[PDB]
């Protein structure tokens, strides 16, 4: 159910990576990718890349972005974030609280704390969750 | 076991998260401490508990942000790298209460006591030849 719900997001952003292009310019990009801690100030600016791939792979696939799927955020997390990063990052993206995360039926938020958690898998490789 | 199996899989795909990022807010001496050999005694558990986490809520203690619950797998992969086979049970106990990412992802609050924790985090060890620590990492007080 969400294990699909992932590898179409995967599959996604590997395709990205050629045929299309993110609103990133080359410096916005070594910033997101690089091992360079993401000081406090930067908050803005992470959020704003780590969106501009979220909708943009959404975007790129034909997927409505009102509620940004949890699976792409950690997704794009996982994939372009640096282990250096990542953490800050979730904690940054729950800070973009747009959807309340469905868990149990219950409407609640995006928490990073699960982000993480997500992340974690997909680098792993798993996502054969449930 | 094909469970077991997993859990283990996201450890040790931690580890490789841990290597890569060695951003820690710890003095050299601090870190010594945190991988000494020699056992940590109950007044050490104030220290010792600052060390573990420095390991777990990384660049995020280096720099200000807020802290927020690690998994299991996450918490399990930090022991067994840094912490030795002599504290690392007082650090399971020091980390325990935390969730595994199964419980993270679907909300059933299932807590892994210490016990548990101890059990784990030691097969975790137990098990990964490309983990092991070295020097280029003694550049952060």
């Amino acid at each position: 159910e969400q294990s699909v719900r992932f590898q179409t997001a995967l599959a996604s952003i590997k395709l990205i990576q050629a045929s299309a292009v993110l609103d990133l310019t080359e410096d916005d990009f070594d910033f997101l990718t690089s091992n360079k801690v993401w000081i406090a100030t930067d908050r803005s600016r992470a959020r704003r890349c780590v969106e501009a791939c979220v909708y943009g792979t959404l975007d790129f696939v034909g997927y409505p972005r009102f509620p940004a799927p949890v699976e792409f955020i950690a997704a794009v997390i996982a994939y372009y974030v640096h282990p250096v990063n990542i953490q800050t990052a979730c904690l940054i993206m729950e800070g973009a609280e747009f959807t309340e995360n469905i868990i149990n039926g219950v409407e609640r938020p995006v928490k990073a704390a699960e982000l993480f958690a997500f992340t974690l898998r997909v680098r792993a490789g798993n996502t054969d969750v449930l």
